[PDB]
């Protein structure tokens, strides 16, 4: 069942970096 | 088996909001 956390520690990284855009965004 | 997806959906969001730091640490 690796596939489970395989996706768990990678939506995170995913995660991390729509967010990166969120501050980016700041300055509109 | 609902343990491991509330897990999975929380870990984005504190993932999320670690970088928020890495941002503001742009400034350092």
């Amino acid at each position: 069942k690796g596939a489970i956390i395989g996706l768990m520690v990678g939506g995170v990284v995913i995660a991390t970096m729509i967010v990166i855009t969120l501050v980016m965004l700041k300055k509109k």
